[PDB]
């Protein structure tokens, strides 16, 4: 009956009968007497913990689903949803997905699962690769990284559920608090919690958020078996940050609008990417779906080589994930998309000098500043 | 360079050299071997911890100031400034000031310590107790709870370090997003990190903010020989709130503007107790000397039993404690100032209906909408 | 510095600069590139230097050159067999455990072929590495709950004659009472959940092996598959190691104590503990464990065992263990009540069969809870 | 019931719902009071479960009804001297702890009378006591760093005859070897931070007693001046506990090993140790408690301290003890350093005393690198 954010802090709370306490204690025993117990569902701490429910209750609570799965990694939850699709299904996806996603892809091919790519930020490319013999799952990351770029969810679920596939948003970048994949009418959420929704950059974790009751039991019968399973203590630390993760999220879109005019008016920058811009060749989606632009930012650097441009900013850190409250930079060719070539990469556009920016929650103008003076050299 | 709401992401995190973390490491580590260090200065972790030292950066960089401490709670950051009175000198303070510091300051009185209160609102008054012989110590309290009276912190140490006296202000409620004791003139910033600082409701801490060389020295040795240190695990816990406390500061803010709205406008609400009311009875010294006025809020409920009205709140939570995630209601008269004497409530203005609430982060509609309905029961 | 000072010492990795005795928890999920030289820390679920004491740690424990953690026991089995592929076949026993054989399910609907044997006689060995293409060789000794135990060093020279990989799952006896590498075994498999880290309060799983492009492999999977444990949760296996000999030692002298009241019992029928003289495998367990664990079993004449489990206060109705609190079970109700009454018969596990696991209570005062308990 | 069992079970939960065998970690600062019957819990530098649990355990290890812990060993301590008034005195051991020295200077400063004597003899212990308004006995045994003991019951008896308190800082034996209240002491106090915890990585204080009224007024003091430890520093107490006797058993049978080694270097003089036929009080120690202990010195022989302490390569170079890593430490020059030269040689401390504190790793691991350091 209650509103997010109020979500944030008591979702998924869990009471406490016995003592009151308002924060609920750490449940880091991986065994249970079965004899206390008027009602035996705690054996044993692959299964079943506690504190692990109380973070999956307020994860699905944000969301307004009946149920979420947590993992020990974003990685973890991927390969949880892909091991479903059986030898002679196909998984549409996109060429441009997250490297690690890819790596399930490479590992799948070999269990028989067709990975069928075609594009899906068109009308025109989603019939096809739609129309895919034995298509069992469509993947959609939005926005992608770096690029920005969106797929229109709604429309790419009423596509394929008329064929009674499964549709997975990978929806890290833009949180619960920017997008609702659920309610855009795919059938999972997917996130790495690492970022955004733990938020402090000192725990790894992912998360599965879904309505399906069948797939609930697929999941859990997974994970129990596969024991990709996170630690107490870890989901102690997720269920901290997410508290403030609708206070963080506006900070970093808010900063991130910042950045952009910033970058706008930079003698050595050329494009700059953000899903927010009016020029976006999706703005019509990203206005229609998302409820803010979110805290990645591209552009590409004109002043140098970038690899100099890196050791120049003394405020963001240069580094890989995003979403923590501190703010980071890298050069995606140089570091998280290193692994593809350049033609590879120039096929995706994506140049040498494109830079990309993780918004933190410090001062704006200190981020603006520090941004400036690494442009400028000197 | 840095404005706070970027000190708090990165004060005390220096990097680390061979790695490179982002977050610095916690050093659980009571024990030192000599070699691994060039000179000798890790020896054992009552005295030093890097975690410890990372916290206190952070906590002195908010302040723009030279040196602070963190200890085991609120209470033991006030007890070792505290314990710095020597037998026949006198602290002034007031009646209104918090018990936890009033206990403690009954313990200074059985060593030879003697202990004033008074009101620090007025000239005069603030000019007499200023006139307490053998003065040494200025305890300041502002805003007070739970009425939320304020004290003019420039305007009072511009009185007391006339007559050679050090200055201490317990800043909890407001916290360093708000009010800056050290700006405003004073000599200590005294802190619960337990209340919006750590800010997660699952941590005890205190802190002490400061500049004087020579106080720096005494306050360790003592925190050193009383043993009241928190422990890295905790201290990793304060740091990590921390990082949000102005953004939630400003939230918890927010709603409290929106909930003393929804409190006038109510026909069994009387006495509302705000600081950034036009007609709170220290609207200057709070313009002059916050940024916000806080996200405490005290009212007289005039529907009924406070008890009854307590329990009709579906979304606060009873509890003491303040400043925390998740907001809280309590009735002075019978959570905090409970075990008074309901002939002394009247002097230091404490009611039977009086409520208090400390706004967390929760929806502003949410919260005011739970609010609104407590205050409809009359069963 | 020999094999108690490898618990404490192991891995024991440095602090440059501050001295730190115990290191530091490092949490950081990134790191700063620049902060480093030839920078080789950047992401926390490829790189952790806590993450890297732990495996250094146990991988000295066996004096192995590689060691790989993992979010839990099943994470290392399941890293394990995913490099089986379809076609090719696991050899393995009936009586493994349900974890493993949930993976072998997994694998066995990918279409790699899981074969169950005998192995415990020359006959059911040759009639086990026999079938083509085996790439791997699954040894759990002891099993569980009836304390059978198959030969390392001869099954291990067998299949190696075939270029077949064999790897034992230790659990149940810990690195301090069998080492599988020393007895030729290639891949020491664990899960430190249980007396490793020693007191049921985190999960975890650990590779342990001698090949560095099998080492690629287990790396390269698990950052694909992202099941790594915690950053806290190896603080509290590698503290828990500390003391994993002291614990198994009392333990294992513990366990020798109730074998004999158990024996003495007049409402108790067959015993089972490795260490037994009558056991049929005796000249096996001499060879291969330095002691003969802390699991014992027994048959219960005296009653319904739901009404003997219901009689303890000091051991513990529960599961998992090696760990520090006494544990009991019955497997026909609590490991195996989702059998099938018929393939229970037969693994020889009775409906009256009970499971004891010893933790580091006073002997005298588990004695005395068994023998209450037992009511004799 | 026995002294090991109540080191796993003492203080240790169901949960009326749940069931965790290893208690859940209580982190919460505040408490919905609504729901709680007749309500236990306020707030946490008032109430805390897991800390509750702690403190029921280490009473159990006593059979005492009370314990309280605090931040740290300082803070326990300093807990009980805000109970001495202006005025009075406190009897204590001269080689006491310099960190109660420290707060026995608080006091000196705060009007208490701070009045040491050789409480090893009857001829000086009834001279000790003849301090006018005796409150506090303060006895600390074995001691620092010659391991003199004190007869525990034989001064409490004369100190009781004037009706006042006696602490024993018990931290060097722990409960697994020493028992103050059983031997007629009224509070034990120990540095929780050394042996009971265990391993080097949590900071913690304790008082064990019996009497009510100390009770109410240990836990008021602690409620206002607030050194109070926190919930997961508690759980890492409570964990090490679990093994603290077996630890101990360990750290004693090397520390003997240890002491025949030293015995026979060339390079060595006096050694101390409880356990030696020569040390003044071994009738006494043999009187009041089980083992020996962990502790050992003894007079290097070759030069200054730094020559030794910089050739080990297993013991580490520093402070603390009891942990499960072995330390060696110089007092002259470290823990006993900053006493001046017209001094200290008084408390028998020469310039080349050394001090080990024997960690769990193997024994002649420790015994081999002993030999080089004496041998360079
Ligand atoms: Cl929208
Ligand atoms: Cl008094
Ligand atoms: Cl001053
Ligand atoms: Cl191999
Ligand atoms: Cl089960
Ligand atoms: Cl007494
Ligand atoms: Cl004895």
């Amino acid at each position: 009956g209650m509103r997010f954010g109020t979500r944030l802090v008591h979702g998924g709370r869990r009471p406490s009968a016995g003592t009151g306490d308002v924060v609920p204690p750490i449940h880091v025993s991986t065994t249970y007497e079965r004899r206390a117990q008027d009602e035996p569902r705690y054996f044993y701490g692959r299964g079943e913990n506690p504190t692990r429910e109380e973070l999956e209750e307020c994860l699905a609570g944000l969301e307004r689903a009946p149920f979420a799965t947590v993992f020990s990694s974003g990685q973890a939850a991927a390969a949880t949803l892909l091991s479903l699709v059986r030898p002679g299904q196909c998984v549409v996806s996109t060429d441009d997905v997250y490297a690690g996603t890819d790596g399930l892809f490479d590992l799948a091919a070999r269990q028989g699962v067709r990975v069928r790519y075609a594009d899906l930020t068109t009308p025109e490319g989603i019939a096809a690769a739609l129309a895919e013999p034995d298509l069992a799952l469509v993947w959609i990351e939005t926005p992608t990284n770096p690029l920005l770029t969106v797929v229109d969810v709604a429309e790419v679920s009423r596509r394929a559920h008329e064929r009674g596939a499964r549709v997975v948003v990978d929806n890290t970048f833009a949180s619960p608090v920017l997008q609702q994949p659920l309610a855009l009418g795919a059938d999972v959420s997917l996130y790495s919690t690492t970022k955004s929704i733990a938020g402090h950059a000192d725990v790894l974790g992912g998360a599965l958020v879904y309505r399906d009751a069948d797939l609930h039991a697929a999941v859990r019968a997974y994970r129990t078996t596969a024991g990709n399973v996170p630690g107490a203590l870890d989901c102690f630390l997720v269920r901290r940050g997410l508290h403030t993760l609708s206070l963080r999220v506006h900070r970093q879109v808010a900063t991130a609008r910042v950045l952009v005019e910033r970058l706008r008016a930079s003698p050595v920058v050329g494009a700059v990417h953000y899903p927010g811009l009016p020029e976006h060749p999706q703005h019509a989606v990203v206005k229609a779906q998302m409820s803010a632009p979110g805290a990645i930012v591209s552009f590409d650097y004109l002043g140098g080589p970038a690899e100099r441009l890196l050791d120049r900013f003394t405020l963001f850190t240069c580094g890989v994930s995003l979403g923590g409250v501190h703010s980071l930079v890298e050069c995606p060719a140089l570091m998280t998309h290193r692994p593809l070539s350049a033609e590879a990469r120039a096929r995706r556009g994506i140049g040498e000098s494109l830079i990309r920016l993780s918004v933190g929650i410090e001062d704006p103008q200190d981020l603006a500043e520090d941004l400036s003076r690494a442009l400028a050299g000197g």
